[PDB]
């Protein structure tokens, strides 16, 4: 019931907006039952009331035609109104209307130039003659005639805001011409419908802002204080400050925005009176609302800060939040990125009381934040939001709309071959079919990459799972371990089970651990953060451990997520190992991830993937389940793996027929997957030695080798070496088989 | 969390970083046991290696409770798998007695494994099922136990014997030194 402040709910003035078929820019048209139920007669006039506190006045008449739900209005009043056709409007009678004494009229810019003759005449009087239009202060309407329509706007009326325009009524058109920047400027403004994915958040939110502005006699009925402070956090791009501006927009309440920098000042005393005289003004037209973006810049902690300044401003703010004269009707909202970094002084009650948090949408709130923003585009019938929303792992609303955004580029990219690109105009035909597809949307998740991991991006190589030869069963478990939890989720619901996120190769070197890890970067639907083992660690005394909260915090905040340790083995250690190892930051290194993978925290789908050489000195803690759940040994390849680790070498390279890869499978006993990679490597050396050779003849005669030949292999051959010895093996084979004789040697059965 | 972590014997390392280690032990020290009136903070600590620990901070009035959470019996076994799938639709015909029989030296997050391996087991089944009526168009209501049986012949023990002798050595200690075993006081 924390949303039940949303619900539209039935009412008969909710009306759906339709198109009209013959009314004009001061008709509107109504089933009559309709009027029936509300009581209204044909030829009253009305109050239409639009989102972003737009309001509109009409005539409502009789319409056979019109759906009891649905109200007919034409394309004007749907702009005066800020709807679209299928929203809804609130309509109520509307009494003591009086003729007009005078109404201030003025062109827009873009509809009048190269019109120099009188606007009256022309426009204004055949549009007004006995029609007796009602009008108010603000309304955009358009005039059609001579060589072009010219769009009008009401600047002030007598009375105000609401007249009839009889006969007699004054009408002038002299003054100032209108930008069209602020025409489009007002039509672009953010309203509560442009959030998507934080309807939990909205609730919240219109719960301390719009309902005791709304009603303040239910808080007195209830007698108490609702709350007037707001703290919105989060990762960057979550919408705090677009939450700040729709508010803003939405309410009929004062204003004003305070950014932290911005209100200092050198001069002593300058900051705080700044804050002062904010506080004033918006006490002075109280209620009003107090926006504080960047709170952690203005106002950190007092404990631990050495500034004066820095201090005296956190004091002036607590002291205009809660000190004794307790502000009347004034609510303050703040925004930041780290909630801790604040004073915690701030974050009480009477100051900041309900934090909001603004977190990742996920695939319902992504789809939302994409229909909002592609409503502006034109989108073909290809075009699927779903499966892009679904594709948006760990994409931030800022993240959606740079997706957005690098569609429409590419559009115009792909549209970029026809045009010269220095012509003085574009030709219209291949404007209108300029036109976003769903190929560039497929082209920009390609491109596109979460804002929070831009720092852990590497370039990979591309390695699909055809590349990978063999290791079947290892790549069954790979796209299970991702596939599973992401993509049906409410499988280990019904269950009731949480999945398993740990995986840990060991083998000898050279057998596909890396390559497995290129493969899930590229294959796998999950974001991937890559991490080298030492990178982490820092010659300071706390920053080895912050960095690895910094490593974990991004692949939750970006779930579901692949966090890929390459050579665990340097970061994981038996613990305990030397006296000297950097003061023991190694040892408290490995109680930092120990409580990352399986600590007192929620579980997140974060997927622990680890690659080391050598796992016998892996510390024991991190190989218990809960932390690398699966121990998957990755040996050396057999006459049947080898078969299909040739054929994946060289699939791209020309082979000639007489070549057999049976053969060079079954003479390699003991090769790894790099040294069979070896020997088609320098199979092309060779073969590039013997081209290059041939073509400087065939030059040097005037002043061949289409495919790779049976005895260039035949050669490459005596020059290749196994990479692992037997006794290395041994070491390998050893781990494994303490696994095994661990348990589920005997083949576990349950009895009839 | 990990106390062995931010409370560990000083002078082991002689030079470690700035020397902060050590100090931030023996603010530890003073903090919990100090000169000050005690409140009723409670301070709860778990370690994996508890031999690291500082004696100071083991001395009594500074976690005086030592608890031995050893690995679990046949008793804990059973109630550990049934605890995991109370919220589990699972079959009737498996028992789960039988199971906490056959693993020994299992823990408790091993024996989560299996009962996870086995929900995986059955969610790649129900897929498959799930796609194979698309293929003709154009299943899996509890968990069996054939997906007990193919999860176990993966399952193994995490804690070595030698990793378990590590703390009955610890724990001896505690034990040969708390006196003349059991105390009964004359007549
Ligand atoms: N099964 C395989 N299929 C295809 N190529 C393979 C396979 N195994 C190894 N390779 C080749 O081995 C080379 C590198 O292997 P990879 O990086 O996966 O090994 P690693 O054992 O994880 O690494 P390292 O031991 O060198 O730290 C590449 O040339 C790759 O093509
Ligand atoms: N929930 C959302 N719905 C629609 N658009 C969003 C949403 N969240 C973010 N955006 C888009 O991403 C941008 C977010 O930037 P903003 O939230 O102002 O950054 P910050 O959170 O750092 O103040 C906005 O310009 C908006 O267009
Ligand atoms: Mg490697």
């Amino acid at each position: 019931l924390s949303t039940a402040i949303l619900k539209q709910k039935n009412r008969p003035n909710r009306l759906i907006v339709d198109e009209a078929i013959n009314e004009d820019n001061s008709v509107v048209s109504l089933s009559q039952p309709k009027m029936d139920e509300l009581q209204l007669f044909r030829g009253d006039t009305v109050l239409l009331k639009g989102k972003k506190r737009r309001e509109a006045v009409c005539i409502v008449l009789s319409d056979d035609t019109c759906s009891d739900e649905k109200i007919r209005m034409n394309r004007v009043v749907r702009n005066n109104l800020r709807v679209r056709l299928g929203d809804v409007i609130s309509i109520q009678p509307c009494p003591d209307v009086k003729y007009g004494k005078r109404i201030h009229v003025l062109p827009i810019d873009d509809t009048v130039e190269g019109i120099t003759g009188n606007l009256f005449e022309v426009y204004l009087k055949p549009y007004f003659l006995e029609a007796y239009r009602p009008i108010r202060k603000g309304d955009i309407f358009l005039v059609r005639g001579g060589m072009r329509a010219v769009e009008f706007k009401v600047v002030e009326t007598d009375p105000s805001p609401y007249c009839i325009v009889a006969p007699d009524t004054v009408i002038h058109c002299e003054g100032e011409p209108i930008k069209r920047e602020d025409e489009e400027e007002s039509l672009n403004e953010v309203g509560y419908d442009d959030i998507g994915g934080c309807r939990k958040q909205l609730a919240q939110i219109k719960e301390m802002v719009e309902l005791p502005l709304r009603h303040p006699a239910l808080f007195k009925e209830i007698g108490v204080k609702p709350p007037r402070g707001i703290l919105l956090y989060g990762p960057p791009g979550t919408g705090k400050t677009l939450i700040a501006r729709a508010v803003a927009n939405e309410t009929g309440a004062f204003f004003f925005l305070i950014n932290g920098p911005e209100i200092m000042s050198k001069l002593a005393g300058e900051s705080e009176s700044n804050l002062r005289k904010a506080f004033e003004e918006a006490e002075k037209n109280a209620p009003a609302i107090i926006f504080i973006d960047e709170l952690d810049a203005i106002a950190p902690k007092r404990e631990k800060t050495h500034g004066e300044v820095e201090r005296r401003i956190v004091s002036q703010l607590l002291t205009l939040m809660d000190g004794l004269k307790q502000r009347a009707h004034v609510i303050v909202m703040a925004a930041t990125n780290r909630p801790n970094s604040i004073d915690p002084a701030l974050r009480r009650f009477g100051r900041f009381d309900r934090e909001v948090d603004i977190g990742i949408p996920d695939a319902t709130g992504r789809l939302e934040i994409l229909q909002i923003h592609t409503k502006n585009m034109k989108l073909a019938d290809d075009v699927d939001l779903e499966q892009v929303a679904n594709e948006t792992h760990g994409h931030v609303g800022a993240d959606l709309a740079a997706l957005c955004s690098e569609a429409a580029l590419q559009a115009i990219r792909k549209k970029m071959d026809l045009i010269d690109l220095e012509d003085e105009t574009i030709d219209a035909e291949v404007m209108n079919s300029l036109a976003v597809t769903m190929d560039d949307f497929r082209w920009a998740l390609s491109q596109s990459n979460p804002s929070a991991l831009r720092e852990t991006v590497v370039e990979v190589p591309q390695v699909t799972w055809e590349d990978i030869g063999g290791l079947e069963d290892v790549k069954r478990e790979l796209q299970e371990l991702v596939q599973y939890p992401v993509e049906h989720p409410d499988k280990f619901l019904k269950f009731g089970m949480t999945p398993s996120k740990g995986v840990l190769f060991y083998g000898p070197p050279g057998c596909g651990k890396t390559l497995l890890a290129k493969a899930i970067a590229n294959e796998c639907q999950a974001n991937f953060i890559s991490i080298k083992g030492p990178e982490l660690l820092t010659m300071w005394f706390g920053e080895s451990e912050a960095n690895v909260r910094e490593i974990f915090d991004k692949a939750r905040q970006a779930a579901p997520c692949v966090l890929f340790f390459d050579q665990l083995d340097s970061i994981a250690k038996a613990r305990g190992g030397n006296i000297g190892d950097g003061g023991g930051a190694a040892d408290r290194v490995i109680n930092q991830i120990l409580t990352e993978m399986d600590g007192m925290s929620t579980k997140k789908n974060v997927f622990i993937i680890g690659a080391t050489n050598r796992p016998d000195i892996i510390d024991p803690a991190i190989l218990r389940p809960g932390r690398l759940d699966q121990l998957i040994y990755i040996p050396l390849p057999d006459e049947k793996s080898r078969v299909a680790i040739l054929k994946a070498n060289l699939r791209k390279s020309p082979v000639a027929k007489d070549v057999d890869l049976e053969f060079l499978a079954k003479m390699t006993n003991g090769f790894s997957g790099a040294d069979l990679t070896e020997i088609c490597q320098r199979a092309c050396k060779l073969a590039i030695r013997e081209s290059i050779e041939s073509e400087i003849r065939r030059e040097r005669e005037r002043q061949p080798v289409p495919e790779i030949r049976r005895d260039h292999f035949e050669e490459a051959m005596r020059f290749a070496r196994r990479s692992v010895s037997d006794n290395d093996i041994r070491k390998y084979e050893m781990f494994a088989q303490t696994l095994q004789q661990s348990r589920g040697f005997g083949s576990f059965r349950f009895p009839s």
